């Protein structure tokens, strides 16, 4: 069902002197979930529910985001895709997961998920996606509607946008989602980045790492790479499409839907369709793993 309450309460792990925060309930295999920008766990709360039973139910705050500690000294070159990666390996490592991970993946947890899952494939049981960053994109692929404002936070205009006004969380996050949102669940996702300043960095560092025309080069060929990949794998996979969906639609839907040995359902939803269908959602991840692990 929808609703605000959180799934569990944190645990806590310190990772390379900072504390991350984590939900971890349940016994057996885990069942991943990883958020994006500008989300934390929060963002996956109606939907591992449907998934109880089913295994260990882990859903991890990047860091800087959610209860995770933030990092001191911080600036422009802080929070890029590279220094996510080394927090996530060693928080992953950590919770001793063994080897039959089913990821649940959106936005820039599916360029983590997807990367991790390159280089720890026989760890990888499934993936489950949606609204990912599926493959290296040109301006023209990108949705029309936000083309400008990302190309502003991408331009010395993303300071005063991000770090002062907050657009990210204030703007872009309801504005891609379908149905307006209560103000315990804004405030659930504001909590992380309530203080101007460098609290709300990840949120500005995260678009200016989109793999576009081109550039910034280093995430584009990681991107290049994990799309080669996948579009070779024969991992499991369930692509959960959205209409009118943001992302993942043209061109980067057209090269998704060649990828091998996958489901696919389409949900209503533009980006941040976790809050649009939580329902239809949970249950074809539940029935994905249902098919995965045969009690
Ligand atoms: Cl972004
Ligand atoms: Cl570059
Ligand atoms: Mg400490
Ligand atoms: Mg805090
Ligand atoms: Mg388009």
């Amino acid at each position: 069902s929808l609703g605000a309450k959180p799934f569990g309460e944190k645990k806590f792990i310190e990772i390379k002197g900072r504390r991350m925060a984590y939900i971890d309930e349940g016994t057996g295999d885990p069942i991943l979930f990883q958020h994006g920008n500008p989300t934390s766990s929060y963002l996956w709360r109606n939907i591992m529910p449907h998934c109880a039973g089913l295994g260990r139910l882990i859903a991890c705050d990047l860091i800087g985001m959610g209860d995770s500690d933030k990092l001191d000294p911080s600036g422009p070159e802080r929070y890029a895709y590279a220094e996510h990666r080394d927090y996530l390996d060693a928080l992953w490592e950590a919770l001793d997961l063994g080897d039959r991970v089913v990821l649940v993946v959106h936005d820039w947890g599916s360029a983590l998920g997807f990367d991790w899952a390159r280089r720890h494939r026989e760890r990888v049981q499934g993936i489950a996606y949606m609204e990912a960053i599926a493959m290296p994109i040109e301006w023209a692929d990108f949705p029309e509607q936000d083309r400008d404002l990302f190309q502003a936070f991408r331009s010395q205009a993303g300071e005063e946008l991000v770090l002062q006004d907050n657009v990210f969380v204030e703007q872009v996050l309801p504005g891609l989602i379908l149905r307006p949102l209560s103000e315990a669940e804004m405030a659930a996702y504001r909590e992380p980045f309530l203080a101007a300043g460098e609290a709300r960095r990840p949120t500005l560092s995260w678009p200016r790492q989109i793999p576009i025309a081109g550039t910034p080069a280093d995430v584009v060929a990681i991107a290049r790479d994990y799309a080669g990949w996948l579009s070779e794998s024969p991992i499991p996979k369930l692509f959960i499409n959205a209409e009118p969906g943001a992302l993942t639609t043209g061109r980067m839907r057209d090269f998704c839907r060649t990828w091998p040995n996958q489901t696919e359902i389409t949900v209503a939803g533009a980006h941040f369709i976790q809050e649009d269908s939580p329902d239809e959602i949970g249950a074809a991840i539940a029935a994905f793993v249902r098919r995965l692990r045969p009690a």
